[PDB]
């Protein structure tokens, strides 16, 4: 995997890359955050911003250089900084942004810029397709409240990659990370719903670890069960 400015990029599959940015948090130093970049025909689709506007501009620059296709749309997976910190950059590049309607409602109070468009979901978790027009291989699933009440997840058609975002931790993880906004009562169930929603997916991309096996889902759920 490749360094570019302060960011790191790793190709996970033919038309799927994972982007990584860092933030110095005081007392623990640097923290990595992963999103996805996806080439679909003549378009590129982004899943999650970087921590900051500048890092997200860097993402766009790298897409210009390594793929040099226009960015059709971004999806952000909940209203925290690792996932929405760079909404202004995307808007300034005139890229269409999408989030959970709840994310857009929460964003002002979590100090984020709302996306331009709001996804809504069926009772079974699946995105209403009207609200996610022309997402190509991106299948968006709302697993229920866990890390945040608004956390959403994205599988990529034509790969065995699903993206858990901050919901899923790594199979050798010691805790569940920041639970200050979390739904402790439903977290295990939401992790497992994410599993069942993408049952064949075998490469689980996450916010804060390198891609992992489905034991990430299992281990995260088992960890959440001990918090209920
Ligand atoms: C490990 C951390 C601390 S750093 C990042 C934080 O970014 C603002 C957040 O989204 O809570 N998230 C997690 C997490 O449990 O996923
Ligand atoms: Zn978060
Ligand atoms: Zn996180």
């Amino acid at each position: 995997d490749q360094r570019f400015g302060d960011l790191v990029f790793r190709q996970l599959a033919p038309n799927v890359w994972q982007h990584t940015s860092y933030l110095d948090m005081p007392g623990f130093g640097a923290v990595a955050s992963n999103g996805l970049i996806v080439r679909d025909g003549g378009r590129v689709l982004v899943v999650d911003t970087a921590w900051t506007d500048d890092q997200t501009a860097q993402i766009l620059n790298w897409i210009k250089q390594e793929i040099n296709l226009p960015v059709a749309l971004a999806v952000v997976t909940h209203a925290h900084q690792d996932k929405m910190g760079g909404m202004d950059a995307l808007h300034a590049a005139g890229i269409a942004t999408y989030a959970n309607a709840l994310s857009n409602q929460l964003a002002p109070q979590e100090g984020m810029v709302a996306a331009q468009h709001s996804l809504t979901f069926a009772a079974n978790g699946w995105v209403e397709p009207a609200t996610a027009p022309n997402f190509g291989p991106l299948k968006v699933f709302y697993p229920g409240p866990g890390h945040t009440s608004d956390n959403i997840t994205v599988g990529i058609d034509g790969t065995d990659i699903a993206f858990g975002g901050c919901l899923i931790k790594d199979s050798k993880a010691k805790s569940l990370g920041n639970l200050g906004d979390a739904d402790t009562e439903h977290y295990a169930a939401s992790a497992r719903a994410f599993g069942a929603a993408f049952p064949k997916a075998s490469m689980i991309v996450m916010s804060h670890s390198a891609p992992d096996s489905r034991a990430a889902i299992t281990h995260t759920a088992r960890m959440a069960d001990k918090l209920r």
